[PDB]
């Protein structure tokens, strides 16, 4: 849908509208949504649901020696956006991959819905003051 960022700006409207007519809605997000809306940074255990084999492979990042993968990665990873895939860029090492799982999964996340979160984001704080 070429206007779909309005749709979404729409419904974060019509769900901050909902709060502040105190009604509820039949709304199930993801905790990663609910802390993109609260802004709050997701957490490694989120990807089980949503990509479990990624999941899989950040646990075999966590909790063993970057010397199983048997090849090297940098912070750098595929992602599909929009049905274009691209390499981007998240900024390895025993002491960086404490922030490639916290901003692999940021990248994974939000990379893919990026502009449809701003556009929610938009809508929501239009009518509910973020903080």
């Amino acid at each position: 849908n070429p206007n779909h960022l309005s749709y979404f700006k729409f419904v974060g409207r019509i769900v901050a509208k909902a709060v502040y007519d105190n009604r509820l809605l039949e709304c199930y997000f993801t905790r990663s949504f609910y802390k993109h809306i609260l802004g709050k940074s997701v957490r490694y255990t989120d990807m089980e649901s949503e990509d479990y084999h990624f999941y899989q492979g950040l646990v075999y990042l966590l909790e063993n020696d970057v010397s199983t993968l048997g090849y090297d990665l940098t912070f750098s990873t595929e992602v599909q956006e929009f049905g274009v895939c691209e390499v981007r860029d998240l900024k390895v090492t025993e002491e960086n991959k404490k922030e490639y799982v916290h901003l692999v999964c940021q990248m994974r996340m939000t990379g893919a819905i990026r502009k449809q979160l701003a556009a929610f984001l938009e809508g929501f704080y239009e009518i509910i003051p973020k903080r």
